[PDB]
């Protein structure tokens, strides 16, 4: 994630932000973080996106930077997949960067960092939360705060990371301001009075910022996406034979989804 990014967009760049329907999305294909979003859920999930006519494609994690049933379950369901290099997301980002898919979704804000035009947050919520998808265009992001990409990641990693360490009593306002005078950390590190602001020791900043501007991912053309009609049969051997859940409730589903 990153910490404290959607509240500060919100304040600072309301515009960024679109809260919509889940039934707005009609024939829209999104790149699902997998990770983020068990088999039931799942299959309950996809079922509530296809009924809107959204068409998801699940994009699973690789190798960390330093599911075989979910698979089968998709597989049957006709629902494509794709094993991304490294993180999810950022492969998420390169769909919607290459135009293959509308957006990416995931709770995972650092998707914008990895440089997704596109972030739709709470799709893959349960139906009786009652939450409106929370939708992010990187682009005004950007424009508002009158900042590049690079800066953007600088930011992010000011506003607290997963792959390092932030600078401990400068606030998400204060981290806008200091990005938006001074461009990068280095020039930050080098502004800051030390005993005030100490920056953390053996502070990995630098290959932070490698990561998420040049990321590993896949390569969105190596597979043309397809989504085809469910095996019905075998997804209730599956679900029921072999996972034992509740042969009424697999097949109202699979009515479900074979109808949209
Ligand atoms: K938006
Ligand atoms: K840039
Ligand atoms: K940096
Ligand atoms: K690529
Ligand atoms: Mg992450
Ligand atoms: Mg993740």
């Amino acid at each position: 994630g990153i910490q404290g990014l959607a509240k500060l967009i919100a304040d600072v760049a309301p515009s960024a932000i679109r809260e919509n329907d889940i039934k707005s999305y009609f024939g829209r294909k999104v790149a699902i973080d997998a990770s983020m979003s068990h088999l039931m859920g799942m299959f309950y999930r996809t079922i509530r996106m296809m009924e809107n006519g959204i068409k998801p494609v699940y994009v699973f994690d690789g190798k960390p930077p330093q599911n075989d049933e979910c698979k089968h379950l998709l597989s049957l369901m006709g629902i494509p997949y794709l094993d991304a290099p490294s993180e999810a997301e950022a492969s998420c980002a390169a769909l919607v960067k290459a135009g293959k898919v509308y957006a990416a979704a995931t709770e995972d804000m650092d998707c914008l960092t990895f440089g997704s035009p596109v972030l739709m947050r709470h799709l893959t919520a349960s139906e009786a939360k009652k939450l409106p998808i929370q939708e992010f265009h990187l682009s005004r992001i950007l424009q508002e705060l009158g900042l590049n990409q690079e800066q953007f990641v600088d930011l992010c990693i000011l506003l607290g990371s997963d792959y390092c360490e932030s600078i401990r009593g400068i606030g998400p306002k204060r981290a806008v301001d200091l990005i938006q005078k001074h461009k990068s950390i280095e020039e930050i590190v080098r502004r800051l009075d030390p005993n005030k602001y100490p920056v953390p020791e053996n502070w990995l900043h630098k290959e932070a910022h490698q990561l998420f501007l040049e990321p590993e991912v896949l390569d969105p053309e190596s597979v043309e996406l397809k989504w085809s009609e469910p095996n019905e049969e075998e997804l209730i051997k599956f679900m029921c034979g072999e996972k034992q859940f509740s042969e009424e409730r697999i097949r109202s589903g699979v009515k479900r989804l074979s109808k949209s």
